């Protein structure tokens, strides 16, 4: 059975598993410690993004943020490459999701306002989507670095789960920004090795990953089958044991969705 592939996986990465998919018809809900807190890293942009995006008109897009490079604290691949113009929300968004830009998703947190750098207002935002086990205190890159057992920076695979088919298959945002935000996650460069790996080819993969420190490795996704039917996909993971450096797994996940895969084509 399933928990016990999952408890191997599990014994051979020397990890901590996180897994929900949430029911649909045709399929039941599959779940392995899917309400234990497993820090969020990245994975928390999907969200972010769809807060913007919910809070001002299509336009705000368009709104221009400046910067500078002392604001530059993390890998942000993007953000470091436009000092001196400042960057669009728009183009934020983007670079949040797609190439998990770090000082982007900052920006993106300031521009929710309020205390804690728009960490209070992003936390608000999934408590209005019915998410009352997630939180958010701190911003990038420290998100990252909070000693196992710390519940600031969590979130679950299943409460994560369900934000994400609210967001993407449900009516959390209307039509237009829906597409935006599907379509950014539709063209994330750093998925691969993960929940991506563990689909066959035919079936279509949007996603947002996070990693960080004591081996934390997630992957959050939509996925559509070839006759077009979908499933959420929140995987998460972590190390610990191991320590700050412990390295993460991105096998772990792409061999947990691998056994997730199997399980829905029957």
């Amino acid at each position: 059975d399933l928990a016990d592939r999952f408890a191997e996986l599990e014994r051979r990465y020397d990890a901590r598993l996180g897994v929900y998919v949430p029911a649909t018809g045709t399929t039941a809900a599959i779940e392995y410690r899917a309400d234990e807190r497993f820090a969020f890293c990245a994975t928390f942009k999907a969200p972010l993004v769809a807060a913007v995006l919910h809070q001002n008109p299509l336009t705000h897009l368009d709104k221009l943020i400046t910067y500078t490079s002392d604001d530059i604290r993390s890998i942000s691949p993007v953000a470091q490459q436009h000092v001196q113009t400042g960057m669009t929300i728009g183009q934020l968004c983007d670079a949040a999701i797609r190439y998990s830009d770090g000082t982007a998703a900052n920006l993106l947190l300031a521009d929710l306002g309020g205390p804690g750098g728009g960490t209070a207002a992003f936390t608000g935002y999934l408590r209005s989507l019915g998410d009352t086990v997630s939180r958010l205190d701190a911003e990038e890159p420290e998100l990252n670095r909070d000693p196992p057992g710390d519940e600031r920076d969590t979130t679950t695979p299943h409460a994560i789960a369900l934000v994400l088919q609210q967001l993407v298959l449900g009516n959390a945002l209307p039509p237009d920004k829906r597409a935006l935000l599907t379509d950014w996650m539709a063209r994330n460069t750093t998925g691969a090795k993960r929940i991506r790996a563990g689909f066959p080819a035919d079936w279509k993969v949007i996603d947002k990953t996070g990693t960080g420190d004591y081996g934390r490795a997630n992957d959050i996704a939509v996925v559509w089958s070839p006759t077009g039917v979908p499933y959420v996909v929140a995987v998460m993971s972590d190390r610990a044991g191991g320590g700050y450096d412990a390295e993460p797994r991105e096998a772990l996940l792409a061999e947990a969705a691998t056994c997730v895969a199997g399980v829905l084509a029957l």
